[PDB]
């Protein structure tokens, strides 16, 4: 509606994975309709939305199957492959948004947006691969497999297994920014910048794709601050930032300052951590905008946005 | 630009796949660079553009290597294969886009949207698959592939090849249709129902997707019929729709008007190739609307938009 504060909302593996689930279709789209009905109810609640969300499980899978029928069909790279999981991951939120609209009696206004983000060819991460992606294998299996391909690589997840790393640069641009904004300037619900937007880099006047996969979350404040969006979540399946999880001085964060979250992001209590870039994401969105962040579950959203729980954070 | 007619292109597969051509990913992308400085003189003459496409060869492969890799990881159904390859189509076509535009100075605003589209689960299309999607095998491959492959059927196509083939029911309901006006009323170059929209049913208010590829040429006519599109133009490499061509009575339409085209189609001179539902879509457009509707090849585009070439169909 013409009236609502815009919220750029981040969903994570949860909106389409359970802690080690398997990823038929059938599975990651009932969870689909899960997260999709708690997106309903912020729009409902009268804001604008543009929803995000990461790939890591289903490009993965992508490739995955590029590599195993690569003798039977020519093999995809890794940024076409993406491409192909934005297609995908953005089909399933667009139907699942579409039938929770309509069980409401709401005329389907939403869409998915193919999205670009374009990125540093120099980046630290080209020579460095960081980011999980795909499904987890044992040190045998992983270990092997840099038998047959020493060019790939497996890293620690701890305990859930060994997983494929690979390039993951800092988001520089949104490519389709100026098409995202015009969408939601009239009141349309835009899914875009699924799994962080196709990895490319832009030279002499060219964009061509590079093989890597984006911070999701990172990528996610980029397009909200070039939006200068209202709110920013971060959605997880942790209703919380704790500082010192597993602790007597176990401090769950609320509504936090500026201040006190930007300093405990150098007494480095995220560092290590599934939450790390997911604070310097906000942080940096806050930190930009005077806009406030927010960190909570999917369970949790439209309770974070009317001040009821959730870590969000606030200007200073 | 505000004052642009609004002229819907449908692309064909010489925008990606020629003869005998490979699809790999580097030989799809010069091709589609091929078609956008092609369709940007279109642009640049001041129409506003909705592109669409097939994905015949594309959702083929896709399909393909869901098929050989379900002992890695989960095979996808059919109309997730659809949502895939228009991420990868759609990916080619906007990058290519957005690339003519900054070879040209002006700043990019062009998008590629998932799209679904609604057909009858008791269309005769299902009974009776017809469709031809991925490569073309010689006619021993077929049927050895068809004895390894129970559920599959191959049949002989385009005169030269046997290929995989699937059921093909009516476009009913081209579901973003909203936001796909909205962008080209906000003057954006709109890329969507790639391979005719994602195959969706509706029940009780709920959109569940089917195993299926549709005609993008009768979705590309529905969608210009919807827009209420000035123009409804198909390409090919064919230069012209030629009735008895090499055959020295040879016939070949230019100009024309509804009834008269009309009645020919009822006397079956279309009734063999790939022009029949190309003209069917052609005169389903113009018997609704009146506009014209055109086909034409790819490097006469602009040419016939001028009048002065092309099957052009038009109304009584």
């Amino acid at each position: 509606m013409s009236a609502g504060k815009t919220v750029v909302i981040a969903l994570g593996g949860n909106a389409m994975l359970q802690a080690k689930e398997k990823g038929d279709y059938d599975t990651q789209r009932k969870n689909v309709e899960i997260a999709a009905s708690e997106i309903y109810k912020i729009h409902k609640a009268g804001y604008k939305v543009v929803l995000t969300s990461g790939n890591g499980p289903q490009v993965g899978a992508i490739k995955l199957q590029n590599q195993a029928a690569a003798g039977v069909s020519p093999e995809m790279p890794l940024h076409v492959c993406g491409a192909m999981s934005q297609g995908f991951i953005g089909y399933m939120m667009s139907q699942a948004m579409d039938n929770v609209f309509c069980a409401n009696n709401e005329p389907a206004n939403c869409v998915t947006c193919v999205t670009q983000t374009l990125v540093d060819p120099k980046d630290q991460a080209f020579t460095n691969p960081t980011k999980p992606v795909g499904r987890f294998y044992t040190e045998q299996e992983a270990k092997d497999l840099m038998a047959a391909n020493p060019g790939k690589i497996l890293r620690e997840d701890a305990g859930r297994g060994w997983r494929v790393v690979v390039p993951s640069p800092r988001p520089l641009e949104i490519v389709e920014y100026g098409v995202i904004k015009t969408l939601i300037d009239n009141n349309v619900l835009v899914i875009c910048t699924n799994g962080g937007g196709i990895p490319c880099k832009r030279e002499n006047k060219v964009i061509s794709g590079v093989d890597a996969v984006i911070d999701k979350d990172l990528a996610t404040s980029l397009l909200a601050k070039t939006l200068n969006s209202d709110y920013l979540m971060i959605l997880t399946d942790v209703l919380n930032a704790c500082i010192n999880y597993k602790k007597p001085d176990e401090r769950k964060l609320e509504e936090i300052k500026l201040s006190e979250i930007l300093a405990l992001e150098k007494d480095g209590h995220f560092a290590a951590g599934s939450m790390g870039p997911k604070v310097r994401a906000a942080i940096e969105f806050t930190q930009a905008t005077g806009k406030m962040s927010i960190i909570t579950s999917l369970s949790t959203a439209v309770d974070a946005l009317n001040g009821k729980c959730g870590t969000r954070i606030i200007k200073d």
